[PDB]
């Protein structure tokens, strides 16, 4: 028992998501990421089947961590007097999509297609497990550079999926939908599809389409890079001002732009010089 079943290594990063360190599980040398979150900085709390008070992030991760891929899995967690420590898997080598885009600029549509498809599969898995991420963006997507597999991270702004309206939100504003900005109300799926629209534009144009509230509310999409008509159409559809005018995940994946996706390994061999 006790939290010394892990050897601590360098700090990988730190921000609103806590402090994350590279580590190793001593029992079988497996790579892991160790996230530390201070209790005072956690606003949303839930409870596990057994009735213990834990961060919502732990509740959500447990719900999506059974089975396989698309989402980084929570392997274990610990409670300290002033923090919680989450043990997560550590693919390697890795780079998040924000950093990848910063370095390489706008992505070729074939690569954007493989990436976007994998994000859609991951988000669907979350929703099927009753989990809404609420902070889908490039920064929260890790790329396993060797396998070409994308993994969703940072469920610290998430919530249990529900069919009623959400009146609370603490994700990233520039990825938030017009109905949140104007009325402080949104439904889970349609808000998620809006964020996926921002993400897709971000991939093919190298930057997000909106910076100011006024731009989000207006919903006018200007393309700064050459992007195919089918891709523009999908983006504009995801970014419909009326939530009910947005596509379902099924409609997104049946869209003409999404056909003939590359498999993850092919994606890495062609685009991740792997
Ligand atoms: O699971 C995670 C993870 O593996 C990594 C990671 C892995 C690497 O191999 C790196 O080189 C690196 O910088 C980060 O970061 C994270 C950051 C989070 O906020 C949350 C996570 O769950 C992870």
């Amino acid at each position: 028992p006790l939290e010394s079943q892990y050897q601590v290594g360098p700090l990988l990063g730190s921000g609103g998501f806590g402090s994350v360190y590279s580590g190793i599980r001593v029992s079988d040398n497996l790579p892991v990421a160790i996230k530390h979150v201070e209790k005072d900085r956690i606003s949303d709390w839930g409870e596990l089947p057994n009735g213990t008070r834990v961060p919502m992030e732990v509740v959500l991760l447990k719900k999506v961590s059974s089975g396989f891929s698309g989402v980084i899995r929570l392997l274990d967690w610990f409670e300290r007097p002033d923090s919680f420590v989450l043990i997560l898997e550590r693919p390697e080598p890795v780079q998040d999509l924000f950093d990848f885009i910063t370095e390489r600029g706008a992505l070729q549509e074939e690569l954007a297609r493989s990436f976007f498809w994998q994000v859609l599969e991951a988000v669907r898995h979350c929703h099927n497990c009753g989990v809404l991420h609420r902070d889908i963006k490039d920064e929260n997507i890790l790329i396993d550079l060797n396998r070409g597999e994308l993994k969703l991270i940072d469920f610290g702004s998430g919530a249990l999926l529900k069919d009623t309206v959400y009146t609370d939100f603490d994700g990233t504003r520039v990825y938030s939908p017009p109905e949140w900005i104007r009325y402080h109300r949104y439904h889970g799926r349609s808000a998620a599809v809006w964020s996926l629209g921002i993400l897709l534009y971000d991939m093919v144009c190298g930057d997000i389409p909106f910076e100011h509230d006024e731009e989000i509310i207006r919903g006018q999409v200007f393309f700064r890079q050459r992007v195919s008509s089918e891709c523009q159409h999908l983006i504009r559809w995801c970014l419909a001002l009326r939530p009910s005018d947005r596509p379902t995940f099924e409609e997104i994946q049946n869209h003409p732009w999404m056909q003939d996706v590359l498999l993850p390994q092919e994606t890495a061999e062609i685009h991740l010089h792997s």
